[PDB]
């Protein structure tokens, strides 16, 4: 039950649960629920809630994120 900073967390490599290098993240978005997670795609750019329930795992001195986003929300918010 450990949620890190997420102004810390930009900037890592973020990836899905399965395993999915979704790319390295460059910025949050402070939400009305909390905040988002902004990664520079292999091409584009997408947005996906960070939320302690979705995140799988952080790697803090590794830098690198783990997160579980739902359905196709991967892509933009």
């Amino acid at each position: 039950m450990d949620t890190y900073y997420d102004h810390q967390l930009v900037g890592l490599m973020v990836q899905t649960a399965t395993g999915e290098g979704v790319g390295v993240v460059t910025e949050v978005v402070h939400t009305a629920a909390g905040e988002l997670l902004a990664v520079k795609r292999d091409s584009d750019e997408v947005l996906v809630p960070f939320v302690r329930a979705i995140v799988t795992s952080v790697s803090l001195d590794d830098g690198i994120v783990e997160i579980d986003p739902p359905h196709g929300l991967l892509n933009l918010e």
